[PDB]
């Protein structure tokens, strides 16, 4: 499953903004590896068409994970600098001061998300994924590892 795994950055500043090196197509694997600090609110990783900033890139997949209360995990679409419909989900494996490791496996018609090892939630696809170049990670957390699967 990871046997083809190539982690290419380590350990990087956040805001981390970098160009992904191939087309996300079906099977390809983003993973990222971290931690939550304790006093985090909330972070996000974010699959962009592109890293302008303004203004703001498109954002094809927003993987937010939010710690207030019960926690949760918002996706949505950033087009034109305005947010889409939000698609919540409730049941989140993360937790303050706990690692984790996520996968991103892009499909045909979806993103597919395990964390740890369990699956979390899938994304249908509302920007062609042939438009993502960029991989956005902003917040409070901290990355370990970044690497793709093609
Ligand atoms: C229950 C609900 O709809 N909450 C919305 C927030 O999630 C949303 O925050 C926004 O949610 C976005 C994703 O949908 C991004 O995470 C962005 O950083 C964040 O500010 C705001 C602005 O769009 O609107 C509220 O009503
Ligand atoms: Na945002
Ligand atoms: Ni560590």
């Amino acid at each position: 499953s990871l046997n083809n795994l190539q982690n290419i950055i380590y350990n990087p500043v956040i805001p981390f903004v970098g160009t992904i090196p191939d087309q996300l197509d079906p099977g390809t694997l983003i993973v990222i590896r971290g931690h939550v600090p304790s006093d985090a609110d909330r972070f996000q990783v974010d699959l962009q068409n592109g890293s302008s900033m303004k203004p703001r890139a498109d954002v094809a997949f927003h993987f937010n994970p939010r710690f207030k209360r019960a926690g949760c995990i918002v996706c949505n679409t950033l087009i034109n600098e305005k947010w889409g419909r939000e698609e919540i989900t409730y049941d989140t494996p993360f937790k303050r001061e706990k690692s984790f490791e996520i996968v991103i496996m892009v499909l045909k018609d979806k993103f597919q998300v395990a964390v740890n090892g369990k699956h979390t939630l899938l994304y249908g696809h509302r920007i062609g994924p042939e438009k993502i170049d960029t991989l956005g990670i902003y917040g409070k957390v901290n990355i370990h590892s970044i690497g793709f699967s093609f």
